[PDB]
């Protein structure tokens, strides 16, 4: 899985996890429980190290395999015992034959306490471990420490707060208040970010406080953290501003002399816990204000509720659906897309027959507001594909807010059919392309059925697809997907077995942050015709002209999604609520400036494959 290969590349993270196991060893901890095991490399330090006992357990089918077969390889079978279980299910004599000096886990999320770390140390002090200091039971990490700062990052705004009443001639009534899933028991408490690339950038608007402190060789304070009064925090703002979210992040004191961090301004890049902040009257804040909150820890992760900034339907969306609502080119464009195939067919009716409205289906996965801008435009009659009732009821109040009567938004749902029996729809817009980077599955299909249900005149939006896509050299998308030797692993063995599973294609990538070197400038791969089903080829060949000598990792790729040939919408564009993918080849190839390299681009269905001839 993903984060397994970063971390066994950070050598200096390994460097500090070996010294602090090491030092406990040295110092009597003799006997060790390494929950979360992994691939089993704490393991492997506690026993290289000199522990004459060592337990590990995971969860994971897959990964309990990967360590037994790795621990075998590097010849500690004998002195590791891998169990392949919960450590809360772990009994005494039964699994593990007496109670162990150490307990090492590194079973944390960006926000601390996502993984269970609490639930599992108060089992491992209550059942597994000698009792404390008063031969006694420590827990690596000893302890930590959890930070936040206020920040401005219109990244985050536009996936969690909608930032227009009106767009593309229509209005968004107040009455219908949009929240994301992190609002507020909440869902999302937080997202996770990676706020050292976060597109845009960030601001602080506070400084860095401490928001707790938790010691995980105290139980009683471990099984406090449940029953905790929450915490009311005010910090004071240092910047003018506009309030997006908390960024949070921790500190680990593994002893008295080593730690780990996942602050945003560390050199490794690790994720924060991000609390977008919502539901406000105003965002904009300024020096001598105090940003207001409650901090607790109750409901089995890090909340932080109650966000104020001193100094009447609710509609919840996903983060895709904020993001959407957000991108004013994508709604402009098809407002324009859309009023031109209508005065093509009928002028009369934009704003021969009076009582025929033009009919309209939007087939989009999920929220859209395509069928009010299209009953804007003309004597249309929009259908919408939304299944939610929540859905339902804010298209409802917007249609309401733009002039409708009642019924002229209809719901399709409440297969692809006529309007009516003896009617054809004027324009259908489908969605190609998934929020992942790829393209969804059965589009040509539905194209194909489209394109029978059509007017004399009629469209299909999009009209046609480009994919595009680059050379470049990223190490740090090889990092990402395979460990790169032994020297990294301090020695162990661990590349050969974890790197038997490698990722072809990487989804839900923000190329606009990508750290890596373009090799050859934006290349057409693959052409979609919806309209025309005959036009689309199988195979092809691309030859691409090398600019820069380097080493070719991987080939992002996006989309242009062509409406008319006058108007196209970008998957790479700043306001783009879709994310990119990358094909990542699993043998990098030396490249040369001046070189001219061949692709074999083979398209089947929604599967696309790219190689280098060569």
């Amino acid at each position: 899985e993903r984060w397994h290969f970063i971390m066994l590349n950070d050598t200096k993270r390994n460097t500090i996890y070996n010294a602090a196991i090491q030092k406990a060893v040295c110092l009597g901890s003799k006997s060790v429980l390494d929950i979360g095991a992994g691939t089993g490399i704490l393991s492997m330090f506690a026993k290289k190290a000199g522990a004459h006992s060592v337990y590990a357990c995971e969860l994971s089918k897959t990964m309990y395999e990967l360590a037994c077969d790795v621990v075998a390889a590097n010849k500690m079978e004998a002195g590791i015992k891998l169990l392949h279980t919960k450590s809360l299910d772990i009994e005494i004599p039964k699994h593990i034959p007496e109670r162990v000096s150490l307990v090492v886990t590194e079973t944390v999320d960006a926000g601390l306490f996502g993984e269970g770390i609490v639930e599992s140390l108060i089992h491992a002090w209550e059942h597994l471990l000698l009792q404390p200091k008063t031969k006694y039971g420590k827990v690596i990490p000893a302890s930590a420490v959890i930070f936040g700062m206020a920040v401005e990052c219109a990244e985050i705004r536009r996936h969690h707060r909608v930032g227009i009443k009106d767009i593309a001639g229509i209005h968004l009534p107040t009455n219908v208040k949009f929240q994301s899933p992190a609002y507020s028991e909440t869902i999302e408490p937080y997202t996770t970010e990676k706020m050292s690339r976060v597109p845009g950038g960030y601001l602080a608007l506070t400084e860095c406080f401490e928001i707790m402190t938790v010691d995980f060789n105290n139980l009683q304070e471990l099984k406090s953290l449940a029953t905790k009064k929450p915490d009311k925090i005010g910090i004071p703002v240092i910047k003018e501003g506009i309030l997006d979210a908390i960024m949070v992040w921790f500190v680990l004191q593994l002893d008295d002399e080593h730690s780990l961090s996942t602050s945003p301004s560390e050199e490794t890049c690790w994720e924060q816990a991000v609390y977008p902040v919502q539901d406000l009257a105003d965002y904009w804040i300024k020096p001598g204000d105090h940003v207001m909150m409650e901090v607790s820890c109750q409901d089995c992760y890090l909340r932080i509720q109650s966000i104020s900034v001193l100094g009447e339907q609710t509609c919840i969306l996903e983060s895709t659906e904020i993001a959407l609502l957000n991108n004013i080119p994508y709604h402009e464009g098809f407002k324009m897309a859309m009023s031109k195939v209508l005065s093509s067919l009928t002028p009369e009716k934009l704003y021969q027959n009076i009582l025929e409205p033009f009919y309209v289906l939007d087939v989009s996965e999920g929220f859209s507001v395509l069928p009010v801008i299209a009953g804007t435009l003309g004597q249309v009659k929009p259908y919408s594909s939304v299944e939610k009732d929540q859905h339902r009821i804010a298209l409802d109040l917007i249609s309401e807010a733009n002039h409708f009567p009642k019924e002229t938004l209809e719901f399709w749902l409440r297969m692809l059919q006529r309007p009516k029996s003896d009617k054809l729809w004027s324009i259908i817009i489908l969605d190609v392309i998934e929020p992942s980077g790829l393209i969804q599955q059965e589009i040509m299909e539905k194209a194909a059925i489209s394109r029978c249900l059509l007017q004399s005149g009629g469209k299909i939006f999009p009209q046609y697809v480009l994919m595009f896509g680059l050379l470049v050299e990223s190490q740090t998308l090889l990092e990402e997907n395979a460990v790169q030797g032994t020297e990294r692993t301090l020695g162990l063995n661990i590349a050969p077995f974890i790197n038997q599973f490698q990722v072809p294609i990487r989804v839900f990538l923000d190329l606009s942050s990508l750290p890596c070197i373009p090799l050859s400038k934006p290349v057409e791969l693959l052409r979609l015709d919806l309209m025309t089903p005959y036009l689309n080829t199988s195979n092809r060949e691309v030859k691409v002209y090398v600019c820069k000598s380097g080493r070719l990792t991987a080939i992002p790729f996006w989309y242009h999604m062509y409406l008319d040939e006058e108007i196209r919408l970008d998957t790479s564009s700043e306001a783009s609520h879709w994310k990119q993918a990358a094909v990542v080849l699993d043998n990098p190839i030396q490249v040369e400036m001046g070189e001219e390299l061949v692709l074999s681009i083979q398209h089947h269905k929604s599967n696309v494959s790219i190689t280098v001839k060569q």
